[PDB]
């Protein structure tokens, strides 16, 4: 049990990170780290951690539209 609620807290912890993506205004500072794979790459330690093959594709989707904004503004 100590370890189910240990393994939830780290699902919402990258949860909470697309959530905080969605926000043009959290681009910036979320654009300092981890490239334009940032999201993608944080999917992976989720779909470790736990995800439904939904909740992974509409993630898919985000992580897409992260490295998208990202390329638009720090891209050579």
């Amino acid at each position: 049990l100590m370890r189910v609620f240990s393994k939830e807290a780290t699902r919402k912890y990258y949860l909470d990170l697309f959530k905080r993506a969605d926000f043009t205004a959290n681009l910036p500072k979320l654009a300092k780290k981890g490239g334009p794979d940032r999201l993608n790459d944080a999917l992976k330690k989720l779909r470790k951690a736990g995800i439904s093959e939904e909740k992974f594709a509409e993630l898919k989707g985000a992580a897409a539209k992260y490295a998208d904004d990202w390329y638009r503004i720090y891209g050579k």
